[PDB]
């Protein structure tokens, strides 16, 4: 389904200025440094013939990269010591693909979940929050994001 093309490295910001900070392996939290602003290694691929182009999200420098997993019986968002996948050819591995959607006009981004369609990266109106997903993006949670290379 899904083929590696090529890595870029990428500064963030949600739209309320707050940029990534990792706690720990296992802890991803968006607040305002005003310690470590996390950059995102975006690993982009190719389909063949819910978003306009599939990537995964490496932590950079930490070789963690973002997926989306049922926890319970609700999806969760976490951070998995995975290697780079050149192919993702299983339902399984579509756990670490997002969409990212990109504005045009605006230049914001935000982020789908190809394993949870529906399903957005999100942060917290509040700081020092872990990110998370939610299938009500913007609504009382920030889903869009200012990407520069």
């Amino acid at each position: 389904a899904f083929r590696y093309t090529r890595s870029q490295s990428f500064d963030i910001f949600d739209i309320n200025q707050k940029c990534f900070v990792l706690e720990s392996p296992t802890q991803l939290v968006a607040l305002h440094l005003q310690s470590q602003k996390v950059r995102l290694n975006i690993a982009l691929y190719r389909p063949r013939g819910t978003g306009q182009m599939p990537v995964a999200l490496g932590i950079k420098g930490y070789k963690l990269y973002m997926s989306c997993v049922m926890s319970g019986t609700e999806p969760t968002l976490q951070l998995e010591e995975a290697d780079v996948m050149r192919d993702i050819d299983s339902v399984e591995l579509t756990r670490f693909i997002f969409y990212r959607l990109d504005s045009p006009t605006a230049g914001t981004t935000r982020f789908e979940s190809a394993a949870f369609p529906g399903w957005f990266i999100c942060t917290s109106l509040q700081p020092r929050q872990p990110v998370g997903i939610t299938n009500q993006p913007d609504q009382v949670n920030i889903a869009t994001y200012k990407l520069s290379g």
